[PDB]
C-alpha cells in the first residue's frame, strides 16, 4: 500500500569557515584545520616550487572556501542536509540559481533536480570543483531527505550492502599508530616535489623504507602526491618505492592531463598501482580518466558530482575490472561503496592533528558520525534513515543569501 | 524512524509454456505465441537460410522454454514477483541451486544475492541467455518484494523519473497503424537474409520504402534483423534504406560478433545507427558492445542480467554520451528507462497478432499491466509498490522441483 | 566401393548426479566428487571472498548439474555416445528441442547438425556453458556413431597422429607424485584470492617454490586461478612466481574479461605464458580470445562447442603461431589433438582424490578409457572404433525426458 | 569392428604439357590451353604492360608448367591421386625428395605428411606457388587414397555437407551465356591496366554495363583482374563499376601486397567486396591476408597447401565472420567447400574457348568428373570413394623421375 511521498518547501545552505569566518572550523572543508596539523605540514602541492607556499598549503589558500551546508525541507517538515567544501560562494550557487530547481519537486526527485543542477551550470561549472561541489552537496542533501522520509538508510534504498563491515586504510603521517588502531594500510603524504629532484626522491622512499620496517610486509603502503609532480618524477619516485612494495601512487599530476597518467601508467613498476580522481568531477571527465587505464579511481562523493554521479562512476570502473575507492567522505561514501562490489575497502582521512586518535572524519559538523573502530564499521552501524547523522547547530552557521 | 525490513523466507518458481505444457502461452516468452503472428512471419533469422525453418521460428524451436516465473515470499507473508524466458530449465535453477543464495537474506539485500548468483553459475551461465534470464527474474522478483515491502515503486527507489512520460515506439509489421495509435516510431522485423542476395535487399528496402510513405518524414522508421546477416549484406541493406531515412538498423549479426559490429558501424551511412544488445547478457560484455561504436545498446530487462545490471549498463552507455534502449520488457523497463536521461524513448514490441491493438506487452501473466495509450505512459501510472502488477494464477503455472 | 551409411533413429539422453540425483557421482562433471577431493580443498574462484563460499565450491553449487550422457542410436542399431556437463536440463535441451535436427539425417551429418543446433540455440545458449555443453556432447555423441559405424577412429578420420604418442601434464595439488608417475609437468590451483591481498600472494608463491624444490628444473609447473582473480592480482602473483620458472599461469579472469586479458599478457614476466579458454564456447569467441594475445586457448571439447568447434579453434590457433591446449576431456580431446601439430602436449586432471593413482579422467562412466601410463599415451592405444569406450550403465542412470 | 589400414607403397608423378611436352594440353594447367581461348584473350597482367606480353599470357610464359599428376599406391594395390600445376619440375620435387615423407607411412598419416612436406620444403617454397602446387597435390592425392581405401568420399569423412547442393557461379568471357545455363552469376577478368589509364577503366566498366544490361538486376557480376593492378587504379575502377552492382573485384594486387589490399578495402565503394588468395600459400599467409579485412578469401585448394590447409583457412575465416570462396579445382574443392557453411557457393572457371559449353573444368585429365548442371550440383553426385574421380591414362603422360 503505497507510501505517500511530500514535495519540497524550501533549500537552504550556510556557511562555517573559509575567508569570511573561523579559520580551523572543520567539518567539510578538510584543510579547514589549525597550526600544526600533519595534514598541512609541508605537503608537496603545484604550489610548493614556490618558497613562500612551500611550508604551507593554508597559506596558498587551501582553507578559503570553508564547509557548505545545504538542507532540505519538506513540506511535512522532515528534513535531510549534507556537508562539502564551498562555502559562502556555495551558499550563492545554491540560492539564487540551484533553488529554482530544488524547490517544488517531489521528494523522490533526485536524478531529475541532478539533471537540471548539471545542465543548468554547465556553461559555469566547468567539468569539477566549487560549482560542482555545489552540486554534489545538493544531490546528498536529497537523498538524505528521501532516506529520513521513507526511513531507510540510503544504503538499502540503493540495493543493499555486499560486504557485512567496510575496511579501511587510514590517511597521513602516522601509518606506524594506523596499524595499532587495526586499519589494513596506510597512506601518506609526499613532501617534496620535482623541483628537490634526487633528494626529495630519497627523502620521500626513505619515509616508506621506515614505515615497511615499522609496519612489516602485510598491512598496506601507499603515496598521496596531491597533483605536485610530473611524469618523470613520478616514474623516479615509484621505481624508488618499489623495493618496499608500495601499492600504489596517487594523484600525480593535475587533473587534466589525461595523457599523462596514460603514460605514467605505461612506466609504473610491475604490480604497481596508479590512481587518482578526486579532483575530477562528472561522470564524462570518469569516462576519459578510466580509459588511460590507471587502476583506481577515487571520486570525492562531495566533489564529484554526488551519489547520483558516484553510483555511475562505480558501474563503469567494474564495466572495465577497476575498483574506485573514493576520497574519503564520511557516510555519503560508507552508504555508497558498502553496496559496490568493486569497492572492497575505503579511505579514512586522519583529521587528528598528529594521527593518534580516531577523531571524526567530519568533526565537529556531524552528530553520532560514524568512526572505523579497529579499522572497520559494520553495515548495522549505518542502519540509521538516511545518511544517518545530524547537522550540528551549535556551530556558528552563517548564512549569507535567501531567496 | 527506522523501517524494519523483513528476511527471505521462500523462493518458489513456477512455468507456462514451452516444449512440456501448453504451445502459444505468451506471457515472458514473446515467442510463444499461436499460428499466423506476425513474430513468426517468414523472419529473417540464422536459421531461415535452411528451407524447413525459413517459415516459421517456432519450427526452429524458438518457442521452446516458455515462461519462467519467480517468486519470493518474505517472512511478513508479503511477496513479489517476475516473470521471463527459461521456463521448466529456469525453475531447476531456481530450486536446485540459486535457493542457497536468495532464503534467509534480507528483501534490502538484491547486489548480494546478485554478485552471487554471478558468481556461482559463472562456470556454466556463460555470459547470457538460459542461465541468465533466470538470475534476471530473481533479480527482478527481489525489486519487487522490496519495492512492495517498502510500498514505493522500483522508480522512486532508484531515485526518480527524469521525464513525465514514456515515450515509445512500437515493433511489429504495421508502422502505418501504430502512427494512428500514436507512436513515435515503428520498427519492422527483415524477411529475407544473405542467402537471398539482392532480391531480399530489395525486398525489405521496399517494404521501407511503403511505410515511409504511408507514414510521412517526421514518425521513425527502423529494422530489425534478429542477428540474421553478415556484414556486408547488412551494409548493403543500410544503404538501401538511407534514401528513406531508416532510423536504425538492429541486430544484423550474432552476439559475439564485436569486431563485425566494429566494421559495420564504419560502413553505415551518415547518420544512421547501428544497434544491438538484446543477446548480451553480463555488464562486461556491454563494456566490450559499447566500445565497437554502436550507438544504441538494447538489453533485454529479463535477459542481461536484471535491472541490477541494466543500471549498470546505462550508466556506462550515458559515460560515452550513448543511449540505452531496452528490448521492450514491459513494468520492468518502464521503473528503470523513466530514471535514465539517456533513454528518451522505449520499445512496445506487439503481441497483438496483427498489430492493429494494444494488445499488453506480457499478456496473460501480468495483472493490470499497462499499456501505452496513445504510445505514452504517465509517471503516475507507474506510481504503484514494487513493478505495480500481480501474476495472473489463473493460468495453468507447472511446478516441477521442490526443496 | 561405396560404404553404405545408416541414417540416424533415435537420440536419448540419461543423467547421473547433480541436484536431482546422487552426489559425488563423478564422470562427465569433474566437480561431483565427495568431501576431502583436493579439487575442492580451498581452491580460489569468485566466491572464496564470501566466508561460506570460501572453503568448498561445492558449497556454492560447482556440482548441480552432473553428467549428461547423449546417445545416439542409427537405423543398423549400431549406437555412439558421450558425456558431459549439463545433466538434467541438459537432458530436456535434447529431447524437447535438438532430437529435431539429429533425428533422422545421415549419421555422417554433424556439421550439418552442428549448424543447426548453433542456429536454433542461439537466442538462448549465448556463447557457452549450459546449452554449449548440451552441443558439444551431441556433437561427440555424433563423431562416436560416425567412427563406429565406419569402423574407425575419430583421429584417423581426422586425418591421422602427428605424434606416436601424446604427452601429459597432471592437474591438481601434488607435482611431485605426478612427476614420479612420469608427467612431464604439474599444475596447481590456486587457494587464495585478491581480498587475501600479499599474504595470498606470499602464500600461493611458496607452494610453487616448494614443488619447484622437489622436482628440480626440467619438470614444469603451472598455477591455474578458475577466473578468481584481477590484473593486478594476477601480474604481482605471476611475477612472485617468476624467480621459480612458473611456466604460465591460467584463467585468471571471468572469461568475458577480454581487455584484462590483452592487459595482463602485456604484464606478464618475459617468457611466462597467459593461458584461458575453458569457460569460452564458439569458435567466434576464440576468435576474441585469440587476438587478446595470451599464449594458449583451452577449449574443453565438451564444453567449447564440440570436437567440430575445437578443430576449427585449432586451425584459428595455428594461423597465428598459438598453441592449443584443451582442458582434459579423456578421448574426445586425445583422438583430436594427436592431429593437431599445435597441441604438442595435454592435460590429465586428477580425479583421485589426493592425486597418486591414476584414476580414469571419466571414472566410472567410461569403460576401457585409457589412462597416461608413464604420463603418455602412444596412437596405438587410440585405435578403437569411434572413441574408443562404452557407456558404463551399470551406473544409475535417469532419464527425465523423452519425445 | 576395426578396418584395417594399408601402408603406402609406392608414389609416383608423371606430368602432361608444359615446355616440354605438349602444348594446349589443358588438365591440371587451367591456362595450359589452346590459341583463341577467352582465358588467354587479351587479360591484364603484371606483364601486359609490356607490348610482346600485352595480347597472350601464355607469351610471357603462363603455361610452361602443365599439369602434375601424382598417384600414390597402398600396398593393398589400391590407388588415389589428385592432379595440379607444376609438371615435370614438380615431378623432381616429388620423387627426388618428398617421397621419403610419403613412403611407408599408414595410408591415414595424411597430416603428418604434409606437417614434413611443409616443413622440409621451407627453406626453398617460400610461402606458395610452384613447390606448395606440389604438395597440396600430394595433399590431395592422399585424401583420394584414404577415401577410397575407406570406401568414402572426402566429403563425409570431413563431417558431411551442410547444403544439399553447390551453387555456382561462372568465370570467362560470356555472363549472359552463363545466365541461360542456370549459373548464379559470372565473373569476367579485365582486359586493360593502370598503363591504359582512364580508357582502360571506362573500356572494362563498359563490358560489365553491358553485362548489366543483359543480365539483368539480380545475376551477380563480378570482376578478375590477376594481380595487374595498383591501388589508385583499382579504386578508379571499383567506383566507376559501382552504379552496375559490381559484386567484388578480384586480386587487383600482387599477393606480397598485404598493405595495398588493406588499403584497397578502405576505398571500395559501399558494400563492395575486394578479394584475393589464389595465389596466396600456407595458413600463415592467409593469416596476414585475412587480417587486411577482404571480404573473401579464394585459396586454389592445388595450389594453396592441399585440403589439409584450405579446411583451416576455411575454419580462419569463418572465426572472423568472413567468407572463403576457393578458386576453382572441380571435386577438390566440391569434397571442402560443401561441408563449409562459409562457403555459400562457389566458383566454375570456363575452361570451353567461348564460354558456351559445359566442358569439364579438369577436361581431359579426370574421369567421370562432374558438371554444374543448371550451375548446380548434388551433394548424392559427389557421393563416390575419395574424390570420385579417375585419371585418364590414354593422356600422354611423361614420367621424368624415378627413385
Ligand atoms: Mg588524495
Ligand atoms: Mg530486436
Ligand atoms: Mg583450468
Ligand atoms: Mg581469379
Amino acid at each position: 500500500n503505497i507510501m505517500t511521498l511530500p514535495k519540497i518547501k524550501h533549500v537552504r545552505a550556510w556557511f562555517i569557515g573559509g575567508a569570511t569566518a573561523e579559520k580551523g572550523a572543520g567539518g567539510g572543508d578538510y584543510h579547514d584545520q589549525g597550526g600544526n596539523h600533519w595534514i598541512d605540514d609541508h605537503i608537496a602541492t603545484p604550489m610548493s616550487k614556490y618558497r613562500d607556499y612551500e611550508q604551507s598549503r593554508q597559506s596558498f589558500g587551501i582553507n578559503v572556501l570553508g564547509t557548505l551546508i545545504v538542507e532540505v525541507e519538506a513540506e511535512n517538515r522532515q528534513t535531510g542536509f549534507a556537508v562539502s567544501t564551498a562555502g559562502e560562494m556555495g551558499c550563492f550557487i545554491v540560492e539564487k540559481h540551484l533553488n529554482r530547481f530544488i524547490e517544488g519537486k517531489c521528494v523522490s526527485d533526485i536524478k531529475l533536480i541532478h539533471d537540471q543542477m548539471l545542465g543548468a551550470t554547465m556553461y559555469y561549472s566547468g567539468s569539477g570543483g566549487l560549482v560542482m561541489n555545489t552540486i554534489s552537496c545538493v544531490d546528498l542533501a536529497l537523498w538524505d531527505l528521501f532516506g529520513k522520509v521513507v526511513g531507510l538508510p540510503v544504503y538499502k534504498l540503493l540495493g543493499g550492502a555486499v560486504r557485512d563491515e567496510i575496511q579501511f586504510y587510514a590517511t597521513g603521517a602516522r601509518p606506524d599508530l594506523a596499524k595499532e588502531m587495526g586499519f589494513i594500510g596506510g597512506k601518506m603524504p609526499t613532501h617534496w616535489g620535482p623541483h628537490d629532484g634526487d633528494a626529495g626522491i630519497r627523502k620521500d622512499a626513505a619515509m616508506v623504507a621506515d614505515m615497511r620496517e615499522k609496519c612489516g610486509p602485510d598491512f598496506w603502503l601507499m603515496l598521496d602526491c596531491w597533483m605536485s609532480q610530473d611524469v618523470n618524477y613520478a616514474t623516479k619516485l615509484a621505481h624508488a618505492c618499489a623495493p618496499f612494495n608500495l601499492k600504489w601512487i596517487e594523484e600525480c599530476l593535475p587533473p587534466q592531463q589525461y595523457e599523462g597518467y596514460r603514460e605514467l601508467k605505461r612506466n609504473a613498476p610491475a604490480g604497481m598501482m596508479v590512481t587518482s580522481g578526486e579532483h575530477h568531477g562528472t561522470l564524462q571527465s570518469f569516462r576519459t580518466l578510466a580509459e588511460t587505464g590507471i587502476d583506481i579511481m577515487q571520486p570525492d562523493v562531495g566533489w564529484c558530482g554526488g551519489l547520483t554521479t558516484l553510483v555511475e562512476i562505480a558501474a563503469l570502473a567494474k564495466s572495465r575490472g577497476q575498483l574506485v575507492v573514493p576520497h574519503g567522505s564520511s557516510v555519503y561514501s560508507h552508504h555508497a561503496v558498502i553496496t559496490f562490489t568493486n569497492t572492497p575497502f575505503s579511505e579514512f582521512l586522519m583529521t587528528s592533528p598528529d594521527c593518534s586518535t580516531l577523531r571524526p572524519q567530519f568533526d565537529p559538523i556531524l552528530l553520532d558520525e560514524p568512526v572505523p573502530v579497529n579499522g572497520r564499521i559494520h553495515k548495522s552501524v549505518l542502519d540509521k534513515p538516511g545518511f544517518g547523522v545530524e547537522l550540528n547547530r551549535d556551530c556558528h552557521l552563517k548564512r549569507p543569501y535567501s531567496h
